[PDB]
């Protein structure tokens, strides 16, 4: 009688009025997300593997990197193959309501976790680079451990609403994947949406901007300070300190790119959702929602590749364990120099 009917999940009327997209579209969708599964799990596993097992990557702050990779790993796993990919190739979500809820909840829980984790990373950056060299503070296992616990609590908190009625996780677009309900406009649903956007999204963003804008409005605070101590009878040994700042600065840079990646990837979909909840629902067409959600879902497969082309110590480790990966991005000793000087200790004024 209909092409959208699902015996397990009641599809919202809105997605029911559209014609069914072509077969080629479903197949491309499944192939697409399936490849995010491969790259995502593959790439994130490597970072988790390499970071937890390499000695040069054993600093507390790196725990955030691992947590981020775990987040992205699980997102790519659950959101790709087999729940969505298989659903696409059958042009139907054949896994039941319970799976859909788990799917949507897992998508949100780790989506909120990746930015909040980034927030914790932006904080570390502010303590090492954002503050003055005299008060510079490195991350401690204690601190880091507590921070990720906050991350986990926070992430689960703002994504579990729909699990208890304060919102919902159902099918969207072509009905082969799940997410939260941004169509229904009841008090309950709308409050959870507002909470997701404000607490889950805007929240960590503020932390980010407040930390990076704070690192920018301190580049000069540091510019001067570097000199005052430089001519401060600071001998050739000064170079060391300088290398350290370069090394840290590079990582801070990286942090911003992965954050930029996240925003560029999620902001579109976010917007399409808001239109459906506050604007012309007629704009929210099958592709209007689908294509931008795919872009968002792939977000969880980028950091690893970003790291592989800009992270020196990490690039080192790869060359030493899975060198084929660095083919087009060949590694060289010179990439780790700044870390050498920054750590090479001076023997009593040398
Ligand atoms: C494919 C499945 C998806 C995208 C499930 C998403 C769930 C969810 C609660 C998402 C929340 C958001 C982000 C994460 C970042 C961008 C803004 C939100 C609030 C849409
Ligand atoms: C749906 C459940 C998803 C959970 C899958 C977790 C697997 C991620 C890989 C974890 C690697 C951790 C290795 C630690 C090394 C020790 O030994
Ligand atoms: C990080 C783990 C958090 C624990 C949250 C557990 C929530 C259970 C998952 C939702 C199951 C939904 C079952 C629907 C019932 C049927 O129908």
């Amino acid at each position: 009688e209909t092409w959208w009917y699902n015996p397990s999940i009641v599809v919202h009327p809105h997605w029911r009025e559209f014609d069914q997209v072509p077969d080629a579209v479903y197949y491309s969708l499944g192939i697409f997300i399936g490849i995010c599964g491969i790259i995502g799990c593959g790439g994130n596993g490597i970072v988790i593997y390499l970071f937890t097992k390499t000695k040069s990557l054993q600093t507390p702050a790196n725990m955030f990197i691992i947590n981020l990779a775990f987040s992205d790993f699980t997102f790519s796993l659950v959101n790709g193959f087999p729940l969505m990919t298989i659903s696409c190739f059958l042009k139907k979500w054949i896994f039941g309501f319970a799976a859909c809820k788990v799917y949507g909840f897992i998508g949100g829980i780790f989506g909120f976790m990746s930015i909040m984790t980034m927030a914790m990373i932006s904080i570390d950056r502010y303590n090492v680079i954002g503050r003055p060299m005299a008060a510079s503070k490195k991350m401690s296992h204690r601190r880091a451990f507590i921070m990720i616990i906050f991350v986990w609590l926070w992430s689960v908190l703002w994504a579990i609403g729909p699990i208890f009625g304060w919102g919902a996780y159902t099918l969207e677009g072509v009905l082969c994947n799940c997410s939260f309900d941004y169509i229904s406009r009841d008090s309950t649903t709308r409050s959870n949406i507002l909470c997701m956007f404000i607490l889950g999204f805007f929240g960590p963003i503020l932390i980010i901007f407040f930390c990076y804008f704070n690192i920018v409005m301190s580049v000069s605070n540091h510019e001067k300070e570097m000199a005052a101590m430089a001519k401060r009878l600071n001998a050739k040994e000064l170079r060391k300190a300088q290398a350290g700042a370069n090394a840290e600065m590079r990582l801070a840079k990286i942090s911003i790119v992965i954050v930029s990646q996240f925003l560029l990837s999620w902001s579109p979909y976010a917007v399409v959702a808001l239109l459906a909840q506050f604007g012309p629902l007629e704009w929210v067409t099958p592709y209007a929602a689908q294509l931008p959600v795919m872009f968002a879902k792939a977000s969880a497969i980028h950091n690893p590749m970003i790291y592989s082309v800009s992270h020196p110590k990490f690039r080192e480790a790869i060359s030493q364990t899975f060198p084929w990966v660095l083919t087009c991005c060949q590694f060289d000793d010179k990439e780790t120099e700044d870390d050498k000087d920054a750590e090479t200790e001076i023997p009593a004024g040398e």
